[PDB]
C-alpha cells in the first residue's frame, strides 16, 4: 500500500487530494480540487478472475480531499 503525503521533493504542488488508498488496491494521489479521477476495475482481488473492462470514478472534494464514489455499482465482483 501507499503512504506519506507529499510529492517527489519537499514543497511542490498546492492543496490537492491527499495520496490515499481506498477499498481496492488503488492509490489516489494529488488529482485536483473538484476533479473526478478514473481507474480500471478490480482485476485480481477475489476467487474470481474476469471483468477487465469497467473502471472506477473517484471524485476529489474541492476542499482538497478524496471521495468514496468509484464505479462499483456498474462493475462486477472481483
Amino acid at each position: 500500500y501507499c503512504h506519506r503525503t507529499t510529492i517527489g521533493n519537499f514543497s511542490g504542488p498546492y492543496t490537492y487530494c491527499n495520496t490515499t488508498l481506498d477499498q481496492i488496491g488503488t492509490c489516489w494521489p494529488q488529482s485536483a480540487p473538484g476533479a473526478l479521477v478514473e481507474r480500471p476495475c478490480p482485476e485480481y482481488f477475489n476467487g474470481i478472475k474476469y471483468n477487465t473492462t469497467r473502471n472506477a470514478y473517484r471524485e476529489c472534494l474541492e476542499n482538497g480531499t478524496w471521495a468514496s464514489r468509484v464505479n462499483y455499482s456498474h462493475c462486477e465482483p472481483i
